[PDB]
RNA sequence: AACCAGAAAGCCACGGCUAACUACGUGCCAGCAGCCGCGGUAAUACGUAGGUGGCAAGCGUUGUCCGGAUUUAUUGGGCGUAAAGCGAGCGCAGGCGGUUUCUUAAGUCUGAUGUGAAAGCCCCCGGCUCAACCGGGGAGGGUCAUUGGAAACUGGGAGACUUGAGUGCAGAAGAGGAGAGUGGAAUUCCAUGUGUAGCGGUGAAAUGCGUAGAUAUAUGGAGGAACACCAGUGGCGAAGGCGGCUCUCUGGUCUGUAACUGACGCUGAGGCUCGAAAGCGUGGGGAGCAAACAGGAUUAGAUACCCUGGUAGUCCACGCCGUAAACGAUGAGUGCUAAGUGUUGGAGGGUUUCCGCCCUUCAGUGCUGCAGCAAACGCAUUAAGCACUCCGCCUGGGGAGUACGACCGCAAGGUUGAAACUCAAAGGAAUUGACGGGGGCCCGCACAAGCGGUGGAGCAUGUGGUUUAAUUCGAAGCAACGCGAAGAACCUUACCAGGUCUUGACAUCCUUUGACCACUCUAGAGAUAGAGCUUUCCCUUCGGGGACAAAGUGACAGGUGGUGCAUGGUUGUCGUCAGCUCGUGUCGUGAGAUGUUGGGUUAAGUCCCGCAACGAGCGCAACCCUUAUUGUUAGUUGCCAUCAUUUAGUUGGGCACUCUAGCGAGACUGCCGGUGACAAACCGGAGGAAGGUGGGGAUGACGUCAAAUCAUCAUGCCCCUUAUGACCUGGGCUACACACGUGCUACAAUGGGAAGUACAACGAGUCGCUAGACCGCGAGGUCAUGCAAAUCUCUUAAAGCUUCUCUCAGUUCGGAUUGCAGGCUGCAACUCGCCUGCAUGAAGCCGGAAUCGCUAGUAAUCGCGGAUCAGCACGCCGCGGUGAA
């Protein structure tokens, strides 16, 4: 293997960490905290389709924030489900958690939910080309500079393993003001585990 | 007329040809197939099941004949390289033939008559309830026989011609052939004079000839063979082939004229002639060269390539054989279809000194090229184009030009020429890639130049092996072996011996519920067992809920069990090498090609120039971090210059410097000269701290290697389930006849010892870094001191620098190994820690063949810190000091 995860090298220059406190000395809870409710959100992804948790750090509270394409699905009808939120949160935390929700724009330009949609659409046992062809023909006409798109694995359900995918537009990787996204996936109907892997480029 | 849906459907097949798909079973076994081919753990191909499709009183398999086969080509094929022009001529028989008048009517067309049995195939009509079937009536078939016409074509008869053929007359060239003599140069042997120790040979050497005078050198003699220069994609011949000179005999070709005969032509099975080199017979001749052979060499072996000798043969006369890649792999005759360009031999016309130019034409002889053709490669008036005549030859690759038979030959052999059996191929051309002991250009501690290492010694460590009750798993050329393991005494920990459990150590549900703890004493190696105060409602609306046990209940959990070859993810390498691609146009019958090539340039597919290509993407570079100069903003826990004082930058005083760290500034071929097509770029220069990617790092394109990993994690399938799941103690993983990889300490005088003497940098610190002081020589202990930080500590770094002693020895070097007494952490250091003191004092005096690293603050050498971590580092990750060739 050769390769670099690209937003393990924008982190810090050009874009920052996605968990903004300062610890000494209380470095472990923090971390297993911020772990456990990164992990329990993992019930509204099902449907809410989230893409991104921010974990800041009160004098003595939590607070947090999230984006998902869907505003009304995750406060719920009334409201009422960020509070059950609210008191699950807690609970797990043992710290009052005070949440906040932004809606997200142009949720086709995403990373994170595009490789949701067509490991969705690989689930259902559909044509992979097909699938990644309207992913990047949505995309692109969305307004971007470049996509590439990878799949591997038993592909079709089939024999020896291989991988193959399709781009159009253009992504540079080597350089540095990029400002490219990337997220990866899985799913399988019964041979195994498959595997999907984005990347977009949206300005330098 | 009566009664009954009642007694009455099988067969082949479903991967492509071909119409019709999915489960279960087996696992290169069973088995199947007409041909491709299926079968080694998820089979539409094997077997059953269920569906589907084709036919249906039938359905399949075998055997046989025609088809598709243009694969015997009359309709209707071919011979440059794919199978196939005889080696070439002379020619009886035969096949085919210039132009015109008259004639005849064999061939030809056409008319009448006879005749071509009946039943069949076909056409019309007809009869059985239709259909087969039956019936009537018509055509078709001759190359037949007789008889009548026509006269173009071919044939037969009497004619006439001149273009084809041939002859005459006038000229031209030639290594065309046979016979007879003759010339010079050269090599060699011989005779003689001079002459002294070598000659000759090879990649290197040797064998060999020589002091019975060699090689060399000079004079003459002998003998046989081939003909230096002219020599030319020139000449001649039917082909094989022919080159010194002169003579006697002798064939063929070409141009002119147009006297003469009047189609006398072409091709040509059997036959006859000629026929390179090697070979045979008989008789000569023999200088060089050379199969066989001998000796010398190289080689694992070399009856071969290389060297020194050498026999038949090579030559001459007369016979014999009759074969070559006998080639242009291209049968012969004849006529038609653009050009350009040389050259051998001619004949005409102008200029003319033309015998030196120019124009027309005949005949050979080469190169380029248009139509056309060709599967492409290519050929193209010297067709492999367009067409007629005559000949030869071919029909998948092997078996094999073999066997038998026949003819020829003295002999070797030659000509002619199969079948049994086997396979699904064997072939021609052309594209992409790879490879070469083929070529051209250019890079890298890859060579060369240096410095230092390993292989020899002791010890640490990871392996292979062996032993074991177990030495738990993985890693296997470079790209495994100080690797996962960045801390094996218990654990950790998979493995072995024991003692133990079952919805179980861990998760969820459900029934009763309801709040488990914790604590002590016993027996125990603990796991546990047994008793003791006990786990106690955290909401109440009067009804209830969570944490919680414990029991039960079945839902079940559980696995470091299995498959990197079913997988996701994550790495190693080619490689920090410079490459890999696409869209649209254009070329090619097609695989494919153009771009991406040529010239210049470069670290580079980096740029410039020209070009059927125009444009683009991942790559290169740049954007990033750090190091080197510094402006400014800020001055403590940092700094101390201007002042004072104290042990001191401490404490006053200050923020100047130093440093800390934000924002700025700055290197861009920016200006100078030159080289360069004025371009790109290159050589030198100024200025500047750094000059030409300033030094270093992060950054790893398409893909190769079924490389590695189910043991970080995840996961299909297969598997264990009162046991491969689970609890505890004790031992392993540290075993030792042995082979290897990586490291450390050394074999001393640039050194050993003793005593004084200064200078860094990176980072760690609350149950931890210890200040200071006291004690013991030491590892350390005791009491106490700051420090959650530029303050305090680890921590005055060690090599360095200055003196003294030791004298070349296994030494005062080396300190492995071992006895004894201690220290620290640890519930516990025999197995199996680190360290101290004393005592003993091993191998070891620079290491073979071989082999590694390195181009500068590098190599070499010396210390510091920290990751994991009670504790344990010669390892690993960083820092700094000294400083070469």
């Amino acid at each position: 293997g050769q390769k670099v995860h690209p937003i393990g090298m924008r982190v810090g220059i050009i874009r920052d960490w996605d968990a903004k406190w300062y610890a000494e000395k209380e470095y472990a809870e923090f971390l297993h905290e911020d772990l456990r409710i990164r992990k329990f959100i993992a019930t509204k992804l099902a449907d809410a389709a989230v893409s991104t948790i921010e974990i800041e750090r009160a004098a003595n509270r939590v607070n947090i924030s999230i984006h998902t394409a869907k505003p009304g699905m995750v406060i719920g009808k009334g409201g009422s489900e960020v509070e059950n939120l609210r008191k699950e949160l807690n609970k797990l935390t043992g710290k009052r958690v005070h949440i906040n929700i932004v809606e997200i724009k142009k949720p086709d330009l995403d990373a994170k939910l595009v490789g949701e949609g067509i490991a969705r659409q690989l689930e259902n046992r559909v044509a992979f080309r097909r699938a990644q062809k309207q992913a990047i023909q949505r995309a692109m006409r969305a307004g971007a500079k470049g996509i590439k798109t990878q799949v591997s694995g038993r592909l079709n359900g089939a024999d020896i393993a291989r991988s193959e995918g399709y781009s159009e537009g253009t992504v540079p990787l080597h350089t540095l003001r990029a400002d490219i996204d990337y997220a990866w996936e899985e799913a399988d109907t019964t041979y195994g585990k498959l595997g999907v892997k984005v990347w977009i480029y949206r300005g330098e």
